[PDB]
DNA sequence: ATATAATTAGGATAGCTTTACCTAATTATTTTA
DNA sequence: TTAAAATAATTAGGTAAAGCTATCCTAATTATA
């Protein structure tokens, strides 16, 4: 379960960017294992939230709303990796796996905190 | 959001119990905020996946295995509203809300290791 | 199989009309057997295709260019029916779901002759 | 458009062999005017679905299951084209393509019935 | 070499699902007073 | 007592978000023969 999907698309565009990849459909698709249609139907109701543009080269445009929750989602999955990874304690082998859920419900305030404490 | 629904109509039904509450789809439906015939809905699900049975005095019962997730999600949630407000230092007029939303996505991994760190 | 749903729907709504029943969306899920998501996904896109209109009361308007098919479509219906029933003898039991398939393969062509034929 | 794809692809293969040629996809891409990773991944899921083996001289080679069925399509295509000759007396030159539909749409009782009343 | 004969890569559509929620009416149920 | 106030639930008819398989397609690149 991607706990919010939205997101993660946007985070995964993010890190596609990161990376030096193009962000086409089919890394999404490829990266979060889904169907290409599943894929192209949602970045369709992304695109109409204004959330990302579809190139003509298909190439995925982050808008700049979207772009900032795409920064955020990162933001926090940084810093429930380090919660998770320094004090809790949980075995690093299950880290990310832990913080790809949470960063979907961690709050701004808990994460303007967190990189206090951390 | 409820994160996850399951898991909230549990969590609800085993907090009715804790005070005396008849739990009746009548109140979920006014602790959740959400319509009668939703509700009626969602625990005809729950009664099908077998979580829950809805005794002849309209009463809603926690199978087993019911019980045991509604037992899962109250110790995560107790969990979370301890490291939120302890460790994480969030404002307590707030906690409840996050571990409302962290109890869903909290691991056993995680909660187990909360229990001692904590 | 529905060989073709475009066609079905179109049908299904001129004969609810035929009965003096009301089109909604509901009655086709109901004779179709199929899910409510899907009745309105489709009767989207024979909106968009502009065969059908919805309604203000969520009655489904059929377009002159939907009424004529769902005519043609009906017609050609009643001629396999005898087709099947009359000169090639089937049981009687089982010429409907043929001419279920049929019309929707049946040819103006072979339509005019049938007539003259039967 | 085929009606039924899977049945067009067994006929076709079963009428390259009365024929001699060597089924190869291109052949299937060729006469059914289908592009050639169409007819690669069409030919892929009747494999899978054990239709039709793609032997290593890169040639069809339909299953005992493949070929009953490209038999029955084939005799349905000839009883169809009769059918509208003899009786509904079509046009002898739109008889071929209106058969070609009727194919995959007419049902064994009717099949039978044909090889007597026809 | 060529030609074919197939892939790769990256899409699009039409059809279908199950979750999970909702508004407007009507029936039940209970209890009662 | 015994039928109205509430109380608790259905009915009826949708909605939106996620996902999925079958079918087709256009280029550009590789095999095979
Ligand atoms: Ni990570
Ligand atoms: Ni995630
Ligand atoms: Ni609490
Ligand atoms: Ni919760
Ligand atoms: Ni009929
Ligand atoms: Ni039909
Ligand atoms: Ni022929
Ligand atoms: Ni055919």
């Amino acid at each position: 379960d991607l706990v919010d999907t939205t997101e993660m698309y946007l985070r995964t565009i993010y890190e596609l960017e990161e990376e030096g990849v193009t962000p086409l459909r089919a890394r999404i698709a490829e990266r979060l294992e889904q169907s290409g249609p599943t894929v192209s139907q949602t970045v369709a109701r992304m695109e109409r939230d204004g959330l990302v543009v579809v190139a003509s080269d298909r190439s995925l445009q982050m808008t700049p709303t979207g772009r900032t929750l795409a920064t955020a989602v990162m933001r926090k999955h940084r810093l429930a990796e380090r919660l998770l990874t320094d004090i809790i304690g949980l075995d690093i082998n299950k880290v990310h796996d832990e913080a790809d859920r949470w960063e979907h419900v961690m709050s701004d305030e808990v994460e303007r905190r967190l990189v206090k404490v951390l």
